[PDB]
């Protein structure tokens, strides 16, 4: 409850920025297990968890099997489609947004510190500080000092392609 | 047994000649570790951006149970060893680039610069006991690892293992480099 | 409460007419959402509950979502009742219609031309099934639909006649809400 | 420091432990028909009461009809298991706790006054001044000025009952 | 390098909230010793009133040459090991009783109490890495040694190995206890 | 963490009874090293003027990788071992003479003098655990190394291994010397 007069800025540019974004978890236990986030025209529900979406018009969608991606893609109604997560395709090396931390981009691998994301949280999008998603996390993986996220991103030709560091965790 | 909050016994006096700790402060902060043959230091070993570059020429054990009890095969075409690095020394250790500009890179025993193609340090660097040193930026970014190279008049020219402009791992070596 | 949280309360206290939305505090209809989007509401009246046939979902109240209704085709609704907590139906009965202004959820309608009437586009898609309320809290008319009337906008309602017998009051070319 | 009390009687006035050890209601279409919780790591839900537990993790427990006990027993998971309270083998003759008032042990019978209880929430356990579960209450008839209830007292040996005095109606 | 007779760098300030060091001061003063598998602590081991209770489930070496180079057979019916304790860790180490009242016993990661039959600590105790902990009195007297036991809502219920009221070495164990 | 140039925590007070540190200051400054059998000190070992005199009676390892991993044969006619000393412990370690005058020589557990032929220290010296001690001058010059010898009333007479007046390595030994 400390109220001094420092520099604000959400520390660090995720605290409202992820929270305003429409990523909706519902577990069978009524909690998070893996995040369905609306991305452009489609929502990316995790394939390898069990649960639904915190929206009646999004959880009632039938979603197609992206075993290519370890997620599921499906329709997003227009009542969500404007306020979907606008994306970006590029990924320069830099600090990006994570609601538990931050990735620093390195060697096509997005790296939160150890124990920050990966397990029980993934599908949380990775946001630009300019405010764009690069990638959707699948789970894992502990890289010791840090933790590289197994992500699903666009490439240089803008192709939605799953990345998997070896031995990654299932969500 | 008293209670100050004391800063800095050694090297934070108010008179500073300079702040050229880029060859000392980052290099000790690197995850480099000696290959001590019966305690005798015959070359340092370090994890570089992924795989570890253990000196294949140098025998002895390393200050890491994740590295010393760890069998590595032979890059005898370069006199190197690879990794096989466990995850606990992954995600930030000795990032780099493949190229080098004609600029100031470093290690433990001083800094390196050369005009065209190669690497040279001033005379008195030592190639024995130390070699196996990554060649970091003022940013802290490797370009090579020391193979030695003889003292040459004013400056010790270096042999290294390094990378191509195409990123291909190569070795730069003058005639009659120094052992490790 | 450090910025205004209504505890500084207010200078203009009730020195004039009370409100027109105190009877919308008695709005015991429910936001019938077919997949998160309100198509209509479920109107209790006399305990006998209904909702328009144009509307699917249905109901955030688990009670009213558990009662199978009966289709009234030429009233464009499906009717049933509310079991075992029935005086939640504050939405009681009007039939008497003096040509005045009766409370509706986006402002009071105008009654004239045997018709309840809001201004231009005051309705919205979702305003089907809304009750139209007396200043006694009594509910006269249940919005099936409506149609724009240039300066104002009609309301196709389920209301009653002078005998109090139900009527699908419908303007020509009315559309759902 | 949050009490704000001028001079209260120093007694556990049926909310410090009793509302803290709240026994979860059994609602059926809004109308609460009983209470139900877990004591001793085994679920109790009254057999004379239909409806739904507050907890999803308890309402998903398939229960076994103890027909000579008017309870539908099963097993809690870990999720509450430590909070499933307490008992020591005694029935001291005197006033006990109650989620509306007080009940008196008298002649192997629980004497609560009239009006208090006997309504339609019939699963509250009588609690001790030690907070120990005394008796899950299932029925009871107004014995005029006072009221005896259908309870589980377990016994002097800790062995369960359906302790129903005569004429007692399941509330 | 000066000459005071100084007391207590760390924890003898004049403000004291309490004196509940019975779970910390005696327990470190106990002759308990970690089983560190390659340095990684996977369970402590301790001499209790005679024989040592080495975790049979846990591999690694112990901080005692009188205990680590010392072969112990299998109480796999309880997942324990016995002693075989040399005399240098005999005559006072971890006295005990067989029973337990419904009262406050302890270890490293907090205190334990339970109403009837068993042992429960609050949630967050850890069963991994620590288990092999003796359960001492405020007097300092064991009643059990931790087998684990899952977090259960508010409190972590425990599995232990313990003793009968007849003194018979038994195990108390909930369904699905935690490993070590 | 402060900055004095401080002298001498322990033993440089201004009151001095004497300066008889010739049995303690030189002897610790000697290159003597314990033979610790499982850590238990059963005799010191030292390089003397060349070859090392390892106690052949005493088992265990030595605080020197140049001495402990170093196989030495048996002078069982004297119960000694020889050297085989690497050059890093050569050129000044425990110079000596062969003779002894009836004078004050020393080690760790006190000083030695005897009238005619032999060596005796006062009672309470210990022969167990320590023996393998060189017998230095106030100059710092060996004449023998302790074999033990029993407490004899007032003074502990000693057995040693020593040298002849002709320099021949011999042993002086009373009847029933002490083990090591």
């Amino acid at each position: 409850k400390q109220k001094r007069k420092p520099k604000p800025g959400k520390r660090q540019r995720m605290c409202m920025k992820l929270e305003s974004d429409k990523t909706f978890p519902i577990m069978l236990n009524g909690q998070v297990n893996g995040y369905a986030c609306v991305v452009g025209g489609r929502v990316f529900k995790p394939l390898h968890v069990e649960g639904r979406i915190d929206n009646e018009q999004l959880a009632a969608i039938k979603l197609k099997k992206a075993s290519i991606y370890d997620l599921e893609y499906g329709d997003v109604p227009q009542c969500m489609k404007s306020d979907t997560l606008q994306y970006t395709s590029d990924k320069p090396p830099g600090f990006y947004n994570w609601h538990h931390g931050a990735v620093q981009y390195e060697n096509n691998r997005f790296t939160v510190p150890r124990g920050v994301g990966g397990k029980g949280d993934s599908g949380r999008p990775i946001l630009d500080n300019k405010g764009r998603v690069v990638a959707i996390v699948l789970g894992g993986v502990n890289e010791g000092s840090r933790t590289a996220l197994s992500v699903v991103t666009w490439n240089q030709k803008g192709v939605t392609v799953k990345d998997t560091p070896e031995g990654s965790e299932p969500w």
